């Protein structure tokens, strides 16, 4: 019943639909940690500090660790931005995060208050 209660619903909404088939073309980078290792990605824990990632959101979503929409939104802004940090602009894997942030920002833009 309460605002931070509600908040949080309309944010788990969001995570919900960020991990739903309907955006799963564009999304899918962003599902699991980057396996830096695997993809030969050497220098990415050397430019990303913070590694963020949808399933990062869900497990801190379903243990109950954003105490607020504002925590919710600052891990998934974080996972966007090291994308956009790592990559070089014009890179595939920076249209895919620029499209899954559209959805995210007009859907967290319809947070209740
Ligand atoms: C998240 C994330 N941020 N950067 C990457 C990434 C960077 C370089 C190479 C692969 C990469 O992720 C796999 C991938 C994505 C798109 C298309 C193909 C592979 N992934």
């Amino acid at each position: 019943m309460g605002k931070l209660s509600e908040q949080l619903k309309h944010c788990n909404g969001i995570l919900k639909e960020l991990l739903s088939k309907k955006h799963a073309a564009y999304a899918w980078p962003f599902y699991k940690p980057v396996d830096a290792s695997a993809l030969g990605l050497h220098d990415y824990h050397d430019i990303i500090k913070h590694p963020m990632d949808l399933s990062t959101v869900k497990r801190k979503m379903e243990n109950r660790d954003y105490r607020d929409a504002q925590e919710f939104a600052a891990d998934v802004r974080l996972m966007f931005s090291n994308c956009y940090k790592y990559n070089p602009p014009d890179h595939d894997v920076v249209a895919m995060a620029r499209k899954l942030q559209d959805v995210f920002e007009f859907r967290y833009a319809k947070m209740p208050d």
